[PDB]
């Protein structure tokens, strides 16, 4: 954990009012009314927080992937359903998330580690749909993601349709 | 194919001076001193040109992939070399290419055709390197490098070349 999560929550609220770039651990400490030494027990760097954010999404996705309701869906609907939970999780703060990602731009240290996260995630979603070519799905997951970022529609309606279509189009072929 | 190619060149130059969005077929016609009826034999739509542009890259890549020199390089160097030929090809007009891609953004029909292009390309490069890397890793890399290359203002895309080299290398070792 509840303390690790309260950090992330705090980090993320802060970024909202101001921006991500503007967020320091000094301020997280300040908001939570605790010492910077406390915070650094959990997080020694600002990056480490991004990790946590994306791991929070990955776990919402995991809870879903084992619900009895999930095994009921179709292979197609399954992939679409996981990706959406993921993006809904992140959606709790879409602008901040976007900021986090724009942030590692033009960041080899932050960039290489994401590549690997994407592959695991893509492979995991693909395996999580049992009980489509890797690139295709990757390409789709990537594009949906980047599209989702700026999708200012409610509930990301536009993203949910976009994903549905590419996944379907692709399947048929 | 000299007439088809002259269209593309023309299309692409015009875009440079103005923008891609601004580019009309009649203008291409006007620029080449031929009739719009003549242009439309080759291209009935503006998209069709984007296709030809990206096919032009793929074929540079193909000519490379069968040069005797290519069969000398290592698996790693091989993929880096082809991707670079592809981006150099596009680099003849980086800003136009960028515009072409930004263009189909937020064009559902245009997006569907591309995803497939990416896959063949990725799978083609991967195969082209024998006589590996997980498909998603290499995809994720080819995508990222691409988008990074777009706004790499350095000379010869030095920055992109190094960027690609590193990710391909780091990824291989793991």
């Amino acid at each position: 954990d509840p303390m690790r999560d309260a950090i992330v929550d705090t980090a993320v609220e802060l970024a909202a009012h101001t921006s991500w770039e503007a967020v320091r651990l000094y301020d997280i400490a300040a908001r939570l009314a605790v010492s910077l030494d406390e915070i650094r027990l959990y997080f020694r760097e600002k990056d480490e927080l991004i990790d946590a954010w994306f791991d929070r999404a990955d776990s919402r996705m995991l809870k879903e992937a084992e619900s009895a309701g999930f095994l009921d869906l179709v292979a197609s609907e399954r992939i679409h359903h996981l990706i959406m939970i993921w993006l809904d999780a992140l959606a709790v703060q879409r602008k901040v998330t976007r900021q986090m990602i724009m942030s590692k731009l033009e960041h080899i240290h932050i960039q290489i580690p994401a590549v690997m996260r994407v592959s695991r995630t893509v492979q995991w979603v693909r395996e999580a749909a049992q009980r489509l070519e890797e690139s295709t799905l990757t390409t789709i997951y990537l594009m949906t993601f980047f599209f989702w970022m700026r999708d200012e529609s409610e509930n990301s309606r536009h993203t949910r349709q976009f994903l549905k279509r590419h996944l379907t189009m692709a399947a048929w072929l």
